[PDB]
């Protein structure tokens, strides 16, 4: 199983805490979008324009279901795949790491804002805002330990979920006596 799997908005840091989680533990990193890709030879886009949300949220859930079988690293899930409740329940258990962003730092660390074409419609911090609002709730229903990245840099996030995913050895007295 997953020694912490990754949740949360476009520009939480996923891929970047991925990474470095992943090098700092010494283990594999699997992301949950590339999985789905690499399993169907289908992009992401022609999965949801072609077959649906349900179906992509279909596949998602198994692409997702046998990673948290299979892997033993950092797993990092696509933003929607705790819309799926099959997803939340097949988490229950696992480590859940929540990496939490306030609206205004997403949409920064996603590329900025757009022009808003009618005065009476939305731009793209908006549309992020109601994503915000959709998501968060199950980010922090799912999770296992939430750390804030408005104001950490990532090194300063691995080390707060490194020192909340210590693993004791159970041989650490025998290595002290010879091994
Ligand atoms: N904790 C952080 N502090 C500052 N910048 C960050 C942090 N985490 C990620 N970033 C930056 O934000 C951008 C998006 O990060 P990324 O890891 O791609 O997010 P996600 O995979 O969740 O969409 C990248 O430019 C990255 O360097
Ligand atoms: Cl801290």
């Amino acid at each position: 199983a997953p020694k912490a799997v990754l949740v949360g908005l476009p520009g939480s840091g996923k891929s970047t805490i991925g990474r470095r989680l992943a090098k700092a533990l010494g283990v594999g990193l699997l992301d949950t979008d590339v999985a789905i890709e690499q399993r169907t030879g289908r992009s992401i886009a022609d999965i949801f324009a072609t077959d649906g949300e349900q179906e992509f949220r279909r596949i998602e859930e198994d692409v997702v279901r046998a990673a948290l079988a299979d892997h033993d690293g950092v797993l990092s899930l696509g933003g929607g795949a705790v819309t799926s409740p099959g997803v939340r329940a097949a988490l229950a258990g696992h480590t859940v790491v929540y990496l939490e962003i306030s609206a205004a730092e997403g949409v920064r660390r996603t590329g900025g804002n757009t022009v808003r074409p009618l005065l009476a419609g939305p731009d793209r911090a908006e549309k992020y805002r109601a994503l915000m609002a959709k998501r968060a709730p199950l980010y922090r229903r799912v999770a296992t330990m939430r750390v804030d990245t408005n104001r950490r840099n990532p090194g300063a996030v691995v080390r707060h979920i490194l020192s909340r995913l210590q693993v004791p050895s159970p041989s650490e007295a025998a290595t002290l006596e010879h091994h």
